[PDB]
């Protein structure tokens, strides 16, 4: 739980950050590795 909750916290932090200095690469593969993340959160909880 919240080990994978701290990492989800700062992919999604670090996409805000990608976003904002218009890396697009960069914000493609951090959404892929959040949304893969945040599958084996809910799977946990679930």
């Amino acid at each position: 739980g919240s080990p994978l909750l701290q990492q989800i916290h700062n992919i999604t932090s670090f996409i805000r950050q990608a976003k904002a200095a218009g890396r697009m690469d960069e914000v493609r593969t951090l959404q892929e590795n959040l949304r893969q993340l945040q599958d084996e959160y809910d799977q946990q909880q679930t």
